């Protein structure tokens, strides 16, 4: 089981520093486009034409007639009052048709441009809510970014430790163990050298297990030619012993002598020892 | 980690050098019979060079007594027929005597 | 222990060159916004209206209002104290308008703006305090990355001269040891060329270990043709000498005339060199 073994260490290894992160529930209406499906953002935005700056009728429905029709209907409320006589007041309504074709020229070219900016700033405003709780949640991502540094010091303050024994580790591979490994092969191609030559590389003479093999098989050839020999003489030797046995006399010969097989007996017993 | 370091650089190395310096010495005892640092070759390679020290010896001995058994078979069969025969200097009772002597103190039968 | 080995080795490889980190505490209460929870930031932003610059009532609650109302109770201090007449003081009054309503409407669309440039600006004011104490910090980072680049330089000049041996460790792979190793391969390939043909690569005869080896088997394939001859022989030779005992008499055959004895006791001593 090794999902208990995780969540347990996870909850050892790091104790009092359990920092919380944010917990908004961002799954209402309020989280939306404000409005939602219905916004003032779905309309249909037609193209601007000339028909909308007038409509080349008094009281029509552009700008520059709301805006002339506006005025004579802010005039008209003292003209129908007194204070002013009908002469007046149409010299003032004929003098506003250059302040109010120029005001509504002004309003139309940004009429539109003016709301978009108030319209795509909102949505830019309800999301910046969104982005404030994720700013609240890569604060605590900075934090631990902090403590994940402190244990890569640690990390890399305790690789200083291991380097320092590789160090240790090779000081003893280049003056103990190589020194030692080259005696080794200095050992170990002079018992090559054993098989094809009889003198070892720098001098004297193969000797030990090697050399006293050789001297076994020098042994060994020079025994079997002595063995051949006297199973090649006991032959000849059968003769003599049967001639004898026949003839019931005959002169030993000069082998057979008791001197020679007296002294033959000596020598049987000093190199065996015997004495 | 650091643990498993320091185990091979205080202890597991210097071992493993004693066990090339034992290694590298059984290599040399093959060529020369003496060692690096100095003495003499023994223990299992050092026996073994005396078996084969004692087999050499004992070929030739063994040799000299087949190819002096047909010399001194010559002699009995002399001696059976004249029946009348001065045995040779190793023949007499006196040889024959402390020869049976060397039999039983090497054996050490005494 | 790596630890005591980590802390040894850092106060030792690096001695002299130890360079002290800012050490600021940033954690009171002036390293937030200045004013705390509490500051003027959390204020409400209402949506500007029309309602601002002017209420529709003289001394309303909007910029208009406010600078109208302003400039007429700065005159009112003049017609109220002799120096006017009651004429004169409403003449200037009226003449105002124009400049106070082009005024307000300069105050009230920039009155915010300017206020956030010097809201968001104490905050980036605040904040780069903060960021100054890391440019303290990156100060003795950037102090090491110029010793952590001469250590890199030390390094790749120390790699020059392994480079160097390589070479050399590549000239006596190239000159010595393929040219010795061919060879090997050279003298490989005729001894299994030995056991299939009877003649080297090159050309001459078979010889040596592998050579001796084949005449040892000649010589087996012939003796024991010879030593089943003899045992074959030996059975019809055996019927003559009991032959020979029985009758007492019998002419030997040409084999065992006593001239033939004679030579073949010569040949057995030559042979052996018993002379």
């Amino acid at each position: 089981g090794a999902e208990v073994e995780a969540n347990r260490l996870l909850l050892a290894l790091t104790e009092g520093e359990d920092f919380a992160l944010p917990d908004i529930d961002m799954s209402g209406p309020e989280w939306d486009i404000p409005g939602g499906d219905g916004s003032p953002i779905f309309a249909e935005v037609t193209r601007l034409t000339n028909e909308d700056l007038t409509t080349r009728v008094v009281g029509g429905s552009g700008t520059f007639d709301a805006l002339m029709a506006s005025a004579a209907a802010h005039l008209k409320q003292e003209f129908k009052e007194g204070r002013i006589t009908g002469g007046e007041y149409t010299k003032a309504y004929i003098a506003i048709v250059e302040t109010c074709m120029g005001n509504a020229t002004q309003y139309l070219l940004g009429r539109d441009q003016a709301y978009w900016a108030a319209a795509m700033a909102q949505i830019q405003a309800v999301s910046a809510r969104v982005a404030l709780a994720t700013s609240k949640a890569q604060y605590v991502l900075a934090k631990f970014q902090a403590l994940n540094a402190k244990s890569e010091y640690a990390l890399t303050k305790l690789k200083l430790s291991t380097e320092s024994e590789t160090y240790c580790a090779a000081l003893f591979n280049v003056e103990q163990t190589l020194p030692q490994q080259l005696k080794l092969l200095i050992e170990q191609t002079e018992a090559q050298r054993a098989q094809t030559l009889d003198k070892r590389s720098d001098g004297a003479t193969v000797s030990g297990s090697i050399g006293k093999q050789k001297e076994l098989y020098t042994q060994q050839i020079t025994s079997y030619q002595r063995d051949a020999e006297v199973k090649a003489s006991k032959l000849f030797t059968d003769a003599w012993i049967t001639q004898k046995t026949i003839d019931e006399g005959l002169t030993p010969p000069n082998g057979f002598t008791n001197s020679s097989i007296d002294d033959v007996l000596t020598t049987l017993k000093r190199n065996n020892n015997l004495n």
